């Protein structure tokens, strides 16, 4: 649009301690409660503001096919 979030590197937009937690959160339930998702950002050290968008990415993105759009 204006800016362009583009960008190439190695090191993952998360670090595999945090997605680890996050993945293995994710699997078990798309949503998290309120305690559910601060238990992320208190735990991994990330914010809410984080772990948001991280849940709400991957459902677009979920390796599983069938719900995703095409």
């Amino acid at each position: 649009g204006s800016s362009g979030s583009s960008g190439r590197k190695p090191r993952t937009i998360y670090s595999s301690f945090q997605l680890a937690a996050l993945q293995r959160r994710f699997q078990k339930t798309q949503y998290l409660a309120l305690p559910e998702r601060a238990e992320l950002a208190a735990s991994l050290g990330l914010t809410q503001t984080q772990v948001k968008i991280w849940f709400q990415n991957k459902r677009s993105k979920i390796k599983k096919s069938g719900p995703s759009s095409g």
